[PDB]
């Protein structure tokens, strides 16, 4: 088993315009509840981009969950690869298996990009 760095981690996309977010979690057992390898959200895949292409979004985050307290993330941010696979470019049908896949990981990394320049007020 692979145990590296979790937490995440913040920073500027290739153009610098996005904020691509670096989370990582490290479990050894499948969720309680009917999520399926979901750290404590769930995942839309096979969705519509405004580039054109196929992508996964966050419609809802658990409280508390790792992907809440170590990942801090978000009901909206479009997942980029999870676990080291390319979400965007698939079907629901292809990024839930995904997913589900790392069910079964000890370890799991979660990539989404965010709109740089967050709310304050």
């Amino acid at each position: 088993g692979s145990s590296g760095s979790s937490g995440v981690t913040w920073q500027p996309s290739k153009e610098g315009d996005r904020l691509i977010g670096r989370v990582i979690l490290n479990k050894r057992t499948t969720m309680p509840k009917d999520s399926g390898a979901l750290l404590g959200l769930k995942v839309v895949g096979g969705k519509m981009t405004d580039l054109g292409r196929l992508g996964a979004f966050i419609t809802k985050v658990k409280k508390g969950s790792l992907a809440d307290v170590v990942g801090h993330l978000r009901a909206g941010d479009e997942v980029l690869e999870w676990n080291g696979k390319p979400l965007p470019g698939a079907t629901n049908e292809e990024v839930y298996n995904i997913i589900l896949e790392s069910k079964s990981e000890p370890q799991v990394e979660i990539i989404v990009s965010r709109p740089s320049g967050p709310s304050s007020g």
